C-alpha cells in the first residue's frame, strides 16, 4: 500500500507556488537587514528560506555573530544557558544578557522598517504569507560539553564527517525553561545531513541509488500537520511539532545506518518503521534531543501524558486504515 | 607477489615517527614577521607536511589572498597566467620577480635571529607562495576534476566553490588544497577506510606507484632520463585510475597486488601514448613532446616493464 503515500508526495510537489512567493520575500529580508545599520546588529546575516501542508509559511533566522561567549548551564538542563563574555552592552543585565531586552530592539527596530504588518519570535503578514523570524547568536567556539556524546552519526555518514561538523559554530536562540535562558540551536546542520543524506556520497544520484529517506521524513511531517489540523479544536496536539518528527527520524536513520536498508522500492515498509519509532517514542515518553542526548523532548515536564496517548491514538489508527487523513 | 608490496608498505611506515616541531615553529614565527609587511598581510600557511622517500624534506605553500584580480591566460596555455588588477606591477601585469625578490628579501631578513638558507636546519623544507583567488575557477577547468561518479557532483561543485590558487612559474594554476582533500577523503562511501569490512587500498597504491618512481630516479640518477619526471605525475595518473575505478569494490586491500598493478599499466599507457592531461585542467598535457621528450618516456617505460615482470627488484 505504498502508492497512496507516492501519491501523497505527487501532490506534495505546491512547487512553484512557493518558489515565486519567496521572492516576495527576499526583498522583505534583503530590505529588512540594512536596517539592523544598528551598531547593535552589525553583523547580523541568515542562515535559503525554510518551509516546514503550508507553502505560505515560512521562517528564517537571523545569525548575529557574537565573539567570546562564556556559558552558564541553566540547571541540569542541557540545553539552556545563560550568556557572559571593543565591547554591546544595553542589553547586558549584570553579568546575563537580557534575552528579553535583546529581543525587544530586535522586535523594535524591525517595526520600525515594516499591506505588511507585525503580529505578537516575531511573524509578519505580508500581502495578506507569513514569515517567522528568529534571532540566533553565532559562537564559533567548541560546542558545550552537552553536546560530545549526541549526533551519533559516525556509523551512517562517518565519524570523520562529524569531526568536520563539530568544526562549525553553534548557534543560541531566545528561548525561556522561568525566563532570560537562550537554548541551543543547530538547525544549520540538521540541514546538512539531510541533503547529503546517504552513506555512498552519490546516493539518489542515480537510479541505483535512490532512496527514500527524504520521502520518509516528508510523510512523517505531513501526518503530524495533518492530525495537528483535524484536531485544531481542542490543544491536545498544540505541542507537537515537525521538530519532533524530524528529531525521531534521525534516530531512525543512525539505527539503520546503509542506503540498503532505505531502497525507494521499500518506501512503505520504511515508512512502517518510521511511524512505529514515533510511536515507541510517544508510549515510552523518550525522545532524545538528536544533539543534547539527555534532553528529552518528550519528558513530563513538556508535554503531558494524555495529549501523547492521544496523538498515538491518531496515529494507530491511521496507520491500521491506509492513513485516511492523506485523503 | 603482493606480500612484497606489503613489505616496502610496512618499512615505510617505520620511517614515519622521525620531528616536525623544528619545522612547525620556524614556519609560525616567519609567518608574524610576514604581516609585519603590507604585502604580506592577509599571508597565511595552508595545510604542512609533504618525495616519499625523504623524511627530511618538506615543502609549504603560503596563501595570500589578492582579491578582485582579473585573469587573462598567456597563449592558449590554458595552464598560465597574467594577472591584472603596488610595488611589482611592471606595466598592467604583476611581477612574480618582484613579488619572490621582495618574498626572498623579507624571506632573509628573519632567518637570521643555526639555519641556513629552502630552509636548510640537515633537514630542509622548501616553501612556495600562492595567489589566493575566491572567484569562480578558470574556464579550462571546465571539464576537469571528473569525480562525480566516484565521489559524486555535490562533492564537485563544493570543490569547486573553494578558491584556486596560483604559483609563480607567468603564474600557473594550483589545487594542491583540492589534492589533499580527495585524497584523504578517498572513498564512494563516507566510511572507507574507517572499518574492517570498508578499507580500501587507495593510499597505498599511490605510496607504492611514488616509492617505485623515486627509486628509479635514484638508481638511474646518472643517467638524467628520469630527472624531467616527479611524484606530481604519478598522482595525477592515480587521480585518473580512481576515476577510471569509481566502486570501493575495485580496491578492496585484499587485491593490492591487482590494483597497484593496474595503476602502472596506466602510468604505463599514459607514458607510451605521450598523454597524460592534468586532473584538473584536462587540455594541459604534462606528457607532452614540448615538456618530456620519447627517449625518457621509452627508459622509464622499459625500466618498469622490467621492474613488474621481476616482482620488483628496486622495492629490496
Ligand atoms: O609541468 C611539468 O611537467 C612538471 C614536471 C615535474 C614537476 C613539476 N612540478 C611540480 O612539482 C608540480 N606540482 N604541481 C604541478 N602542477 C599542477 N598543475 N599542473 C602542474 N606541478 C611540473
Ligand atoms: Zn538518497
Ligand atoms: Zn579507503
Amino acid at each position: 500500500g505504498a502508492s497512496k503515500l507516492r501519491a501523497v508526495l505527487e501532490k506534495l510537489k505546491s512547487r512553484d507556488d512557493i518558489s515565486t512567493a519567496a521572492g516576495m520575500v527576499k526583498g522583505v529580508v534583503d530590505h529588512l537587514l540594512l536596517r539592523l545599520c544598528d551598531s547593535a546588529f552589525r553583523g547580523v546575516g541568515l542562515l535559503t528560506g525554510s518551509y516546514y501542508s503550508a507553502p505560505n509559511e515560512f521562517d528564517v533566522m537571523f545569525k548575529l555573530e557574537v565573539p567570546r561567549i562564556q556559558l552558564e548551564e541553566y540547571s541540569n538542563t542541557r540545553a539552556y544557558y545563560f550568556v557572559k563574555f571593543e565591547n554591546l552592552s544595553q542589553f547586558l543585565e549584570g553579568e546575563i544578557l537580557s534575552a528579553s531586552k535583546m529581543l525587544s530592539k530586535f522586535r523594535k527596530i524591525i517595526k520600525e522598517e515594516i499591506d505588511t504588518d507585525v503580529i505578537m519570535a516575531v511573524t509578519l503578514l505580508i500581502s495578506e504569507i507569513s514569515v517567522d523570524i528568529t534571532l540566533a547568536l553565532e559562537s564559533k567556539s567548541s560546542w558545550p560539553a552537552s553536546t560530545q556524546e549526541g549526533l551519533r552519526i559516525q556509523n551512517w555518514l562517518s565519524a570523520k564527517v562529524r569531526k568536520q561538523l563539530r568544526l562549525k559554530p553553534f548557534y543560541l536562540v531566545p528561548k525561556h525553561a522561568q525566563e532570560e535562558t537562550w537554548r541551543l540551536s543547530f538547525s544549520h546542520i540538521e540541514k546538512e545531513i539531510l541533503n547529503n543524506h546517504g552513506k555512498s556520497k552519490t546516493c539518489c544520484e542515480n537510479k541505483e541509488e535512490k532512496c527514500c529517506r527524504k520521502d520518509c521524513l516528508k510523510l512523517m511531517k505531513y501526518l503530524l500537520e495533518q492530525l495537528k489540523e483535524r484536531f485544531k479544536d481542542k490543544k491536545h496536539l498544540d505541542k507537537f511539532s515537525s521538530y519532533h518528527v524530524k528529531t525521531a527520524f534521525f534516530h531512525v536513520c543512525t539505527q539503520n545506518p546503509q542506503d540498503s536498508q532505505w531502497d525507494r522500492k521499500d518506501l512503505g515498509l520504511c515508512f512502517d518503521n518510521c511511524v512505529t519509532y514515533f510511536l515507541q517514542c510517544l508510549r515510552t515518553e523518550k525522545l532524545e534531543n538528536y544533539f543534547i542526548p539527555e534532553f528529552n523532548l518528550f519528558s513530563s515536564n513538556l508535554i503531558d501524558k494524555r495529549s501523547k496517548e492521544f496523538l498515538t491514538k491518531q496515529i494507530e489508527y491511521e496507520r491500521n486504515n491506509e492513513f485516511p487523513v492523506f485523503d
